[PDB]
């Protein structure tokens, strides 16, 4: 980046919050993923929305890449700048505001944390369910589409996404639902609130995310499960989804996860297990639990382990599944797999994928959404290893693949980023590729936003 350039990011964004430093770039040159590190030319922090729509207009006129930041806890390398260019690091804008809590509603700027907002909410009878394992930024949330342990009952970014505020590329201002609305429903016009959910920064930028909130449960009990193989506790997983039971967590780790996640948190017994959780009335729960604990017995199930204070390690044990993974052998990163298929078929493929990590050599650990037909296999690499990272390539996706073969999705929430690009492809065909390209083109025509992920 030339000087004049620099100097112009300065008159925007003030001089403490543009950094042309090596050490403060190459910070934001990655992010959680194993995709190796990519140093934007700078990073600029902007302190409003005018500021971010300036910046972006600089950036865009002078055909410098844009490349949102929001945490950095993504798993795919979306922040990495594979063509350099000006990374926003949008954490400073960190305020919560028109908090509706009669309509259920809130609106948040991009440095509030799940953790943050649900910390305002304490007392308010409300909370914000969508719980990826990281404290992320909500927008960077909304940007990747993402779910977590609570969306089998309370839904994904997707569906409580309410109305975004976003900087085109180009500068511009765009309410994808119209300034300051928010409502259960609409038919009006085209929706393009759920365009820009799951566009991961190559779309604009999120600069603030209206989000459907939801009353606490009446009452909770979580639990977890034994089973003597991975074959009976998705099995009964299955059967608990088709009987309707509204679970509010049913979250899967085999007996390697569980044992990684013991070492890093518990004592559960080293099986493949299933962590739990009911919400609702005591009547409700009573009848909720009779008839998951019916189902988990007929598949072998041990009676459930019950779990404020243990229920809380529980699920922060859950959360760090990723660097209980990672601390299996320390000096490695990891690759996240995603796939989310028809659940019918859930039993198939992660028997399938248990035996093909068994006859691998690499190690990996499986967890993940059950409820959603979704699943992660963490795959440990050395950095220094060239044959075991092309041996967790050709894994990951012949994984994907089979996913495919099923009918289902490369990526049930973490995105596409740098490491699906070809299996999306795949998945949705020259028709679809065309369709999403042309829309990347239409709002990016210089093709400027986050380039070279995605698509
Ligand atoms: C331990 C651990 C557990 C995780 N568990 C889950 C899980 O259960 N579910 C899940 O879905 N993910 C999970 N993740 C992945 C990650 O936390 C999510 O993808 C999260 O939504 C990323 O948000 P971020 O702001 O940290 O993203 P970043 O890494 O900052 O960015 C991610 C992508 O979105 C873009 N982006 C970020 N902010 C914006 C914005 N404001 N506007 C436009 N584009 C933007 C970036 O350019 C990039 O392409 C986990 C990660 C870790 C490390
Ligand atoms: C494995 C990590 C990336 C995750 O998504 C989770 O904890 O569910
Ligand atoms: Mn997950």
């Amino acid at each position: 980046l030339s000087q004049d350039f620099v100097e112009a990011l300065k008159a925007v964004v003030g001089s403490p919050h543009v950094s042309t430093a090596s050490a403060v770039r190459e910070q934001h040159g990655h992010d959680e993923s194993m995709h190796r590190c990519q140093p934007p030319d700078a990073v600029v922090w902007p302190q409003n929305v005018d500021q971010v729509s300036r910046v972006a207009s600089l950036c865009y006129n002078q055909g410098v890449p844009i490349i949102p930041f929001g945490t950095g806890t993504g798993v795919e390398g979306g922040v990495c700048a594979v063509q350099g260019g000006v990374c926003i690091n949008l954490t400073h804008m960190d305020q919560i505001t028109e908090l509706n809590t009669e309509d259920f509603s809130v609106v948040v700027e991009p440095g509030v944390t799940r953790k943050a907002l649900n910390t305002h909410l304490r007392d308010s009878g409300l909370w914000f369910p969508v719980d990826p394992g990281a404290d992320a930024s909500l927008c960077g949330m909304a940007a990747t589409g993402a779910s977590g342990t609570n969306a089998v009952r309370y839904g994904t970014m997707r569906d409580n996404v309410i109305n975004l505020e976003v900087v085109l590329p180009d500068g511009r201002l765009l309410h994808t639902a119209g300034r300051g609305r928010h409502y259960r429903k609409s038919a009006a016009g085209y929706n393009l609130t759920g365009l820009f959910v799951g566009s991961e920064g190559t779309l604009g930028i999120i600069t603030s995310t209206t989000l459907r909130l939801h009353p606490a449960p009446e009452a909770t009990v979580a639990a977890t499960c034994a089973f003597p193989s991975v074959q009976a506790a998705v099995d009964s997983t299955v059967q608990i989804l088709q009987a309707a039971v509204p679970v509010a967590r049913i979250e899967f780790l085999d007996d390697v996860m569980m044992d990684a996640c013991n070492r890093h948190s518990l004592n559960c017994p080293v099986a493949p297990t299933l962590f739990l959780e009911f919400h609702g009335s005591q009547q409700t729960l009573a009848e909720q639990l009779q008839r998951t604990e019916a189902i988990t017995q007929d598949n072998g199930g041990s009676h459930f382990s019950w779990a404020a204070e243990k229920r809380n390690e529980l699920w922060a044990a859950r959360h760090n599944a990723w660097y209980a993974a990672l601390a299996l052998s320390p000096g490695s990163k990891a690759y996240s797999t995603d796939v989310c298929v028809p659940i019918s078929r859930l039993p198939e493929i992660l028997v399938e994928t248990k035996e093909e990590i068994k006859a691998s050599k690499l190690t990996g650990a499986i967890v993940g959404h059950v409820g959603d037909g979704n699943f992660h296999c963490i795959l440990l690499v050395d950095p220094d290893d060239a044959e075991e990272q092309r041996r967790v390539k050709a894994f990951a996706e012949n994984l994907g693949r089979r996913a495919l073969a099923l009918g289902g999705t490369c990526t049930g929430e973490h995105g596409i980023g740098l490491g699906k690009r070809q299996l999306l492809q795949e998945e949705v065909g020259p028709v679809g590729v065309e369709t999403m390209r042309q829309l990347k083109n239409t709002l990016d025509p210089r093709g400027l936003m986050n380039p070279g992920k995605v698509l």
